[PDB]
């Protein structure tokens, strides 16, 4: 099972129970954006991040009242169709707000049961893509294809180190490939445990298939109320971007020096293959437009995986 | 019975009859599409070979000046990007976009492949999150039928065709309409089936190799390259890989007869196989821009991943 999560008076995670922590409701975000629950019918805001008002730039309780219909005219028919009751967590819908206080929001809604879950992220506004798909298209086999993906993440990215991790059937992992900056370590044929990555994690990862932490040194902001109204339980977080990363997970960033980290899920055959595995030394917030570039190319090599794979065996 | 090409018109091929559907040439009709234009160049040098005849139109420069000068001293950015992009010995399928500001021609696109020693250029003119919430609709489409059906109604909100089909190849070759999107009024072709000869063998190779072809307009005569050969090789200029080569008069005939305009398709593709085909119809001609052909080739990709997987959950 699971243990309760920290502010439901749980267990204080280790290392001797790293299967049962609870990366999914955790109670908190990373503070680069905000977030809002919603009721699915009503569009009530039922919870906000502590730090909405920053970005929102709302009077704190104005918000906790109001209505999406009120507070996002445009939008809010377009989301009731968009994810209809019974729709899939992993279902998502995006658009840019030009809103007030903030020149452009990016912001991503999905459902979970009765609730809607926003997202709100600073946002802005070319043939990279399309180039790289045909190069990865091309590579004439696995290890080529590991190579071309990796640099070019990181040509798109600039992330100091980007590898594609891969895991063998006991979820032993090993970096096949590597691209990184001059005068960092090379982490290319080394093998991880199975526990490194573990259960939970790789099955949210096989669902929900980007997932980053910004700033390794960042403290996370609550959630308020922190229990959904409607269940008086825990907000399923496990869809949300900004949702709060394990901090013991990010006490092994800390420990390897990187501020800022990022990987894409690579799925064949509904399993968890393997990840596009990027690497910061700094804090760096990527922003939601490039982000989306790096899942279809997560997409795209899912598909090529397959195919290269087919053509060794 | 599978048989080798004829050589193309301009060699002295035969013409093109119900007899021999499968063995025109359609890879190298010596001619393109006039809403774009083409130019080969030595792989090497850079030296300029050939070039559509329209192409002091496209680029406003003459003939002999064009055909004068290199790559290098006509696209002095571009030249080592291309070079870097496209290595010898590299695959026929690999293309390289960039965008150009030319002064007469306000901005072009240029697509890039490599055929051997050549380089083929082609020049077009080129002008939210739709994509995204497509790529996340589809993931989440129940089975085979919804999935059809969202792809379908997806490219006609992004293109405004009249009329977007899925159309799946059966092992016997015959296709069949499976879902279809279509302007109010046109008559379904949905659960109809065509023979095999529909689309001739010839053309479904090429189709699994190049996944996207299109006739922006079935009346627009072709516009030859000059010199039609290559002066490499005194041999056909390999244009499979060109969305501008033009277009076959049988095919072209056919599109005429059920009054279309404007078509084009991306091909989705299975296992290495022709699964089948997004087929799109215009009753007027038609030119989609190559930033919005980009969608399409995208979502080319993650219907034929999603396609495997939806049938995966199928035994
Ligand atoms: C006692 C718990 C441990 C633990 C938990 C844990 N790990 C993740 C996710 C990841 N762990 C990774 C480990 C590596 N990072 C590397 O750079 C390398 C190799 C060079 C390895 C083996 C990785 C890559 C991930 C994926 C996430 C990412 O970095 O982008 C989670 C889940 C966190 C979340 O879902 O928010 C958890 C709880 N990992 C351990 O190693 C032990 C100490
Ligand atoms: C003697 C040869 C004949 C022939 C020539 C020919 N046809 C194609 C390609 C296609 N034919 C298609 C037929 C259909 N169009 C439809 O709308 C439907 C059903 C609703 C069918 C069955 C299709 C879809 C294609 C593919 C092209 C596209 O979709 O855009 C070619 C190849 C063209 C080329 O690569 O240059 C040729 C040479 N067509 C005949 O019917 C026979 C008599």
């Amino acid at each position: 099972p699971f243990f309760p999560p920290l502010y439901l008076g749980g267990p204080e995670i280790t290392t001797e129970n790293c299967e049962r922590e609870p990366i999914h409701i955790p109670g908190s975000i990373q503070p680069h954006g905000a977030l809002l629950t919603a009721d699915g019918h009503s569009g009530e805001v039922l919870q906000m991040s502590l730090n909405a008002a920053t970005f929102l730039g709302q009077e704190p309780t104005v918000l906790r009242g109001q209505t999406l219909a009120a507070l996002l005219p445009e939008q809010w028919p377009a989301l009731q169709a968009a994810l209809p009751p019974g729709c899939p967590d992993a279902l998502q819908y995006r658009a840019t707000l030009d809103w007030p206080a903030a020149g452009h929001l990016s912001l991503t809604v999905h459902r979970v049961g009765e609730l809607l879950i926003l997202e709100f992220e600073p946002t802005e506004a070319p043939h990279a893509l399309r180039n790289a798909m045909f190069a990865l298209e091309s590579a004439p086999n696995l290890r080529a294809l590991a190579e071309v993906a990796t640099q070019t993440v990181r040509e798109l990215t600039g992330f100091d180190r980007v590898m594609l991790y891969k895991f063998a059937p006991d979820a032993t992992g090993e970096v096949i490939a590597e691209a990184r900056r001059e005068g960092l370590h090379a982490f290319l044929g080394h093998r991880f445990p199975a526990s490194d990555i573990p259960a939970q994690a790789r099955a949210l990862y096989t669902r929900h298939l980007l997932r980053l932490t910004a700033d390794t040194r960042a403290a996370a902001v609550p959630l308020d109320p922190v229990l959904n109204p409607q269940t008086n339980a825990p907000t399923p977080l496990g869809g949300a971007v900004l949702r709060a990363t394990s901090p013991m997970h990010m006490q092994y960033l800390r420990n390897m020096g990187v501020g800022s980290s990022l990987s894409v899920s690579v799925v064949v055959g509904g399993q968890l293959w393997g990840l596009i595995a990027c690497h910061h030394q700094t804090p760096y917030v990527l922003p939601p437009d490039l982000r989306t570039t790096l899942e279809y190319l997560g997409r795209l090599l899912s598909l090529q995986v397959q195919v290269k794979e087919a053509l060794e065996h």
